[PDB]
């Protein structure tokens, strides 16, 4: 590829990434630092006032369940956002339809965790397009398996955010995740890896121009995909504990199907 | 109101999801029904013995009409699942109130099943087991007690509906328009549902015009078919409640159980 083409590909993805995702990293960092202040959830009572404040649809019997299920609601929303962005990656829509489904089926969890760090600091997480803020303290302190469902995400995000990537970096990074040629059941891997080679090239040039003073940031960011695979697995294994433990969770079969 | 280029994009988006979500497309169904091919020919079920040989051919305990009736329930549940997956891809649907999401599907899945079952039908019968079987209308109509005429209303609608000669790219938008109906009982926020339907209706009008330029007023004719569906769903529901209060032997799947509450 030629450098001018990698600049063009990077700009393409950044523009799409902004249109696809409601709350950008740049905007989220403005809210967390205090630069319109969000509503803060730190305990039982402020949660009760919050679902009365903005009427969170993710939030509205037991508290720890309602919070867990609110993550699912927002996760379903996010999957669709990623699916739209995926269509703007040059070459993606020309792939075999089964392979498009396969790449998204397996990539979304890694991409959600990555983008969830954009909404997080060491003390909590933004919610509802940045109008809320749920504290790490409150999440960590939830009961039984829910307390320890939330804390691993924060632990990844604090390390990941130490890289100080911006939205133009992340757009290419997320694209690289989607075009992973090692997902189970892919029919035609060659054109997928061909796109990933171009995206990898663009990420490399992007990180060098946008962080010239950061030695081997490219390599350091590819090593975070090691983390991602591990956390996604830990995440999956945790869901199956709730399914086989919680008699409270049985919901509406239709909702169950939406969240399948 | 949108720009034509944006409506074509929405049409292309929905057709692509429809392909990804529904295994047996109308295009594939018509190829098997038309024949000519030797690699796709179905095994045909027209009586007791060919049904018995059929479960040995296609791999499709108790009484025949029941086993047949149960084969429809199984496939309906799968259909509910497929429609739910398609719905999530409709831009804006998953962003709606959670109650309304459930509500739109509760009432819409039957109208959509009937519509898409027409794709699997001609005047003589229906494809089964992902198009590997074909059961004759004659055979269904001749089932006993209340089950005989349980199957027949579907055929009556399908023969008329297939006369519009829609293809999958048209049906994709049509199905979406059905789901995002703002006049379903118990919806909390009709406005955001209606704004989505305006976009889907806009997309449908443009799609039908480009893809059937010589089909005068096909848009309006296709909306007048949404009238039929509402009537057939009611007759269907009322017939199940007869079976439920007659066959205590038989039992319904929880997903369908809930949809009719
Ligand atoms: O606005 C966003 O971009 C956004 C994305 C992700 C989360 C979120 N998801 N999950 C669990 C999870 C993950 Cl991580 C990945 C796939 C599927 C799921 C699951 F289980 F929900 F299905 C979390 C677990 C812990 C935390 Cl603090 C956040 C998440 C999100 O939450 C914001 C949120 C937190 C509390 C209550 C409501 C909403 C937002
Ligand atoms: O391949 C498909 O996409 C497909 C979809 C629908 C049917 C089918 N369902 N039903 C009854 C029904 C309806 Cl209509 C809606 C909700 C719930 C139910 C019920 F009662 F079963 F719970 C039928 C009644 C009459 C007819 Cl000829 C078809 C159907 C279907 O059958 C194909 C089929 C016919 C025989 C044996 C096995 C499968 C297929």
């Amino acid at each position: 590829m030629e450098s001018a083409d990698l600049r063009a590909l990077a700009k393409h993805l950044y523009d799409s990434y902004i249109k696809s995702f409601p709350l950008t990293k740049a905007k989220a960092r403005a809210i967390l630092t205090g630069k319109k202040s969000p509503f803060v959830i730190y305990d039982m009572n402020s949660l009760m006032m919050g679902e009365d404040k903005i009427k969170f649809k993710h939030i509205t019997k037991e508290v720890a369940i309602r919070i867990f299920q609110g993550c699912q609601f927002r996760s379903v929303e996010a999957v669709q956002e990623i699916t739209e962005y995926a269509k703007s990656i040059p070459g993606f829509v020309n792939l075999d339809l089964n392979d498009q489904v396969t790449l998204l089926k397996y990539g979304v969890h890694e991409i959600i965790y990555t983008m969830l760090a954009s909404l997080m600091n060491k003390d909590g997480v933004l919610i509802s397009e940045g109008q809320g803020f749920m504290t790490r303290e409150f999440l960590k302190s939830l009961r039984k398996p829910f307390g320890d469902f939330m804390e691993p995400k924060f632990e990844f995000a604090v390390k990941f955010n130490a890289l100080e990537l911006d939205d133009s970096d992340l757009a290419i990074f997320i694209a690289v995740i989607i075009l992973s040629g090692d997902r189970p059941g892919l029919l035609n891997v060659k054109p997928i890896e061909d796109i990933q080679d171009n995206l990898l090239q663009a990420l490399e040039l992007q990180l060098k121009l946008n962080h010239p003073e950061s030695s081997q940031l490219f390599a350091k960011l590819l090593q975070k995909m090691t983390d991602l695979r591990q956390i996604v697995t830990e995440h999956v294994q945790l869901l199956q504990v709730i399914k086989k433990t919680e008699t409270d969770m049985s919901l509406h079969p239709l909702l169950q199907e939406i969240y399948k």
